[PDB]
């Protein structure tokens, strides 16, 4: 869209960081119940 690119660069970027940050901490959750 018009005058929306600047917004996407910020949001679309953070979206990739959230999906990666969750998968990281995710391993910290399973690593505990892995030995349980």
């Amino acid at each position: 869209g018009p005058d929306i690119i600047p917004i996407v660069a910020g949001v679309v970027a953070g979206i990739v960081l959230i999906g990666l940050a969750l998968l990281l901490i995710w391993k910290l959750l399973m690593i505990i119940h892995d030995r349980r």
